[PDB]
């Protein structure tokens, strides 16, 4: 007697997904750009929650942001409101609703202090 559900291998493809985060390419100290890439694109997924945050400045370790992609098929989100000169971690890890698929190797990003040549 099912009254209703939804998302049955949900619980069952969801962790399979295995993310590869390939490295969060570091464009300009106040932006960073993160790219990944997928084996088994889920289907009942929403989107991606790219988690970000300090780990040597100090808001370090002091509270994760997280970027809703809103976007099944965007595999790059952008990071935005970033500070210069210091590390930052970061890992792509799928979602549908509340739950989040298993989380990418976390690479850290060092935002340069000079910023270069940009264009756009």
């Amino acid at each position: 007697g099912s009254s209703g559900s939804s998302g049955r291998q949900v619980q069952k493809e969801l962790g399979d997904v295995l993310v590869r985060l390939h490295n969060p390419v570091v464009l300009t100290p106040t932006t960073v750009q993160v790219t990944w890439t997928v084996d088994r694109q889920p289907q009942f997924i929403q989107g991606y929650r790219v988690m970000y945050r300090q780990t040597s400045g100090l808001q370090a370790t002091s509270s994760w942001q997280n970027l809703d992609a809103k976007v099944p098929t965007e595999r790059s989100a952008v990071l935005v409101n970033l500070k210069k000169g210091v590390t930052y971690e970061i890992k792509v890890r799928p979602y549908f609703n509340e739950f989040q698929g298993m989380d990418s190797e976390s690479k850290t990003v060092r935002t340069t202090e000079e910023s270069g040549p940009s264009s756009g």
